[PDB]
C-alpha cells in the first residue's frame, strides 16, 4: 500500500457527504468502522475521537488531518 491508497479511501467516504475533501463526524464513523475495525486498536466516543482528530475541520475531518488516524493504525 501507499499514503495514495490511505487517500483514495479516505476519499472514499468524504466523497459521501461534505465534499470529497472532507470526512463529516457521521461519516468517519462509516469509514473507520470499515476500514480500520481492529487496526484502531483501541475505541472511545464519536465525539472525542472525532475532535481529537479534528485539528482543525470544526465541521468535518479532512485527509489532512485524518494523517493522526494513519499515525495512530500502527498504535
Amino acid at each position: 500500500k501507499s499514503p495514495e491508497e490511505l487517500k483514495g479511501i479516505f476519499e472514499k467516504y468524504a466523497a459521501k457527504e461534505g465534499d470529497p475533501n472532507q470526512l463529516s463526524k457521521e461519516e468517519l464513523k462509516l469509514l473507520l468502522q470499515t476500514e480500520f475495525p481492529s487496526l484502531l486498536k483501541g475505541g472511545s466516543t464519536l465525539d472525542e475521537l472525532f475532535e481529537e482528530l479534528d485539528k482543525n475541520g470544526d465541521g468535518e475531518v479532512s485527509f489532512e488531518e485524518f494523517q493522526v488516524l494513519v499515525k495512530k493504525i500502527s498504535q
